[PDB]
């Protein structure tokens, strides 16, 4: 009942020439097939709970208090010995190897947000080709997983498990307008600029590790999905986009019992209105108020409209 | 039968000048605060609304029973010029519970809230070094905090949840710290005293949420007596670790406020690293900032835990008397 | 001497606890500032080493005759300790003088610091509420700066640089701020107002007329940054301004007026006028919110000379308590 | 012996979009960008104005000769519809330019303006994976910045100050600094470096566009400076910096000279691999980061072409 946890955050860990991520699911909205991993590297938070825990706080009793410093050692060291290819399978890595070597925990958790690099071209004397030695670090989409591991009466299990892409920032140069809603006292064209986070959870939770990598659901293709979905799809709201781009992640990924979105609204504000369409038009950014939407996709809702003959969900062939 | 699912509008900054201001609050060793005037009554709300009717915007796209996101921040904005109250928590539920009166298709509606925080300040005048009634400065330390969702009843509305707190308290105590006990194995670092600094985050649950509301300021809870109680506990207490100094933190803050059933922790350890040694305790001593890691802690403690001590003869558990 | 040539290390924090306390500075009606206790004295230091001799560090890899930043940061750090004095702008020369000392083939170098600030604070105990002597809370507010550069000379050392500041000033007035008068034509959309809830932020600096003077070994001579925003708070506070033009001259007149050892008070200012939502009274009981990104800007230095004419001008509006 | 006096309006925010395209840059074996479609062409811009007669405006609250930072906004903003241009040099220019033959109390006007950036996207569609041309990704990474100045002569107006540059290069390069004073002070991976990058024109209309054979784009700067970086074994960050100067300058003849502000931001080892990068792990190091300064100049490269000793190198045409 009552909270109780305690760990270390901003673990950074930067594992390189990790083994690779290949085999995917070639799908029509992506070209990404592998991820190289020579540099797999994220920010780990870890927290560690137990009801063995409990006198650390009540009686300030250390006895059973795996020192702070010391569970960051044992993520810097299990990083170097991780034979995977993904985040989620190192995760559930790292939280087993914790429950088997302090057996007065009870459930371990982990989340992580990637330390994100990208491929960059150079040129050399066979021309511009991709550098294997030279990574930009991005600061725009990241990866994002937690894993939280609990013991039970027969041995370990899963309790919590979370994929996803966070701060998707993309904006479409096409006319959009938003029309329809609540006229009232509180009442008071542009190019729909938004911001994504996507989240998914598997049917299998195996599925995840990575093992059989035609059943990994790799973040940057849901990216590339989203992004062709956006591009596509004529939208009526942020609120109709992420239905569609739900549905379009759940089509390509059966193995997925459901997709998640938070989104934010940053459509500028017209300054100078184009002569012709966005031909000559001038904007800016708007006050700081944005408009936000929580939603969740799911195979059933998928089912429905491939059966409804009133349905406006298209995919790619 | 549970979908995740809602919308609303972000950063609504809504700066109230001249609100009520909140006296008489309850008078605590720990804290010389029993009022706040107001002057400025300024935050960063967040407003989400739900309901099941709001599904076919997303799954057909129909706008109808939508209502646009700038037009929330417009009501809350309204409602902070009519708002007659001294509370931030009270603030939130007369929003919340104007929001269901107006649109009866939405079931629930959340709002999130961050103080935009202002200082009192001293300026020489004619008649000395004073208070200012005109000029004050932005604060961009400890805030304040509240959450207050509402959602429809059999016979009306009611809050299904109400948190409180303040967030951001940055402390550090000049003294020498050590921590000992802890696990030893392959796990631990090889090399073998600095001043402790941490990060502090707390909130509370009131046992009747109507206190909330500050209608009867004597059992409202002032996050800067909180504060206060805090910064006073840290300072007097001998402490073993971040985890058993929270707990005693938490026991007296329920002491005050028997009120509240729970207060609830979230703290960073941001201790420095030493690079020269002190020549007479920290006396001649260098430190510069750690490598980014960080250890957190969180907890709760309830009144169960403070009565468990009270009635204990081995309670290590002191507080300064009324 | 056209070339642009240095290195150091950049993020050096550096914190001293217990160093010898700043004492006995100069009492002022804008302040109740007469002493800092410096039990911890604590910086953001950025130390840069110059001089022609590292050239071949750059075009020939030569690695020679360079101090390694990891040493300049221990450098920096080991004298920390062995500061004997009270000010940021002391601690500054003090390292600087010492790196041309160790080094003979350095011309120059140069440190620049954010304090990193703390505050006292009012803790309960069983003789009431009191300043805790042990524990501090981490200021997010504004902090003082400094920097100080020093140059090799054919007799020794010299400062060719020395400033001293405080940044990051965030003040609120509600009421009595004026913006009127402006050009009005085909790019003007600003309605003239007679009152504007004016919000500002300040980064005010100082040079001394004596650079000494700023190592505080005479604390009465030295001139605070809390000090110095204390008057800018005061003036802001007192004065009907017409612009933040005009309230940044005044208050740099004033800081001048109680400081005569200053030569000159520099300015940069950012302005943010909330934007109304609902209308107040009057201006009691309205509500305002935050307006778009663009934030007008001013930079403005005022030099005793400003204020000698003001002080002999019969049309000048100037005034101090 | 002159006072410090100005004002203006920062934080102005100026996107327009559709603005007539760059192309037609000189190509070079460092990089492949030719073209830059200007589909969104925005930017942070920030103006500062000066003039002998706004002393008042300070000294008397007089208002009378102030243009209302609002207003300047304005100015620029509808300035934006108009600007017939290409670069980021010549709109800055452009609006300087501008203000002084509007306001003749004016003495100088100075623009500063850092890119707000956009990236191209690959969308599945029917016809396949492809350049979306409605969809951009808003980039967090490098950035394009640029300042002009101009001043009043007897005859007109002159450029007093231009500025040229790409801000946030962070780059990190894969695979294995000696020789430095080692004395009481000294205790002491992957090199991870900051970068930002400028450079000055020996005519300052090149910088115009108005002849791209002319125009130096920051993006084939970066290019260069991410091709030296893979290339060349460095023996320090200075000295890396110094033969980046020297291929910029040497593929752009037409600069007098390039700059540079450096930081070091190379992790700390953990685990050390089993060897080379193999099973290595690295970590976040303390705060402090090694930084340098530096210009390079034509006669720096004309010095190395001729040397004997020159070490200097760059790919072939």
């Amino acid at each position: 009942e009552r909270t109780m946890f305690y760990g270390k955050g901003d673990v950074y860990v930067f594992r390189t020439y990790a083994n690779p991520l290949k085999g995917l699911k070639q799908i029509p909205e992506s070209n990404f097939t592998e991820k190289h991993n020579t540099i797999f590297g994220m920010n780990a938070k870890v927290a560690l709970k137990g009801e063995q825990l409990l006198t650390s706080f009540t009686e300030g009793d250390n006895s059973l208090v795996v020192a702070t410093d010391s569970m960051k050692n044992f993520i810097q060291r299990h990083a170097a010995s991780y034979e995977g290819a993904t985040l989620e399978g190192f995760l559930q890595y790292v939280c087993e190897a914790f429950l088997a070597k302090y057996s007065h925990l009870d459930a371990v958790r982990l989340e992580a947000k990637e330390y994100a690099f990208d491929d960059i071209q150079v040129g050399t004397d066979k021309g511009v080709v991709t550098s294997d030695l030279v990574f930009r670090k991005s600061r725009n989409e990241y990866v994002t997983a937690t894993v939280e591991v609990a013991r039970t009466a027969s041995g370990t299990e899963v309790v919590e498990q979370a994929s996803g892409i966070a701060d998707i920032q993309l904006i479409k140069v096409s006319g959009s307008s938003f029309y329809g809603y609540i006229i009232d006292e509180y009442t008071t064209d542009r190019p729909l600029y938004i911001f994504l986070n996507i989240g998914w959870a598997y049917e299998n939770q195996d599925d995840a590790k990575g093992d059989n990598p035609a059943n990994y659901v790799a973040a940057e293709q849901v990216r590339d999905i989203a992004a062709s979905v956006f591009h596509t799809l004529d939208n009526k709201s942020i609120q109709h986009l992420i239905y569609h781009i739900g549905l379009t992640i759940l089509d390509r990924f059966p193995q997925l019992t459901e997709v998640n979105f938070g989104t934010n609204n940053r459509t500028w504000d017209t300054v100078v209105e184009g002569t012709d369409g966005f031909k000559g038009a001038v904007f800016t950014e708007p006050r700081p108020p944005f408009g936000f939407q929580g939603f969740s996709v799911h195979q059933e809702d998928l089912a429905r409209e491939k059966a409804s003959a009133n349905s406006e969900y298209v995919a790619l062939k």
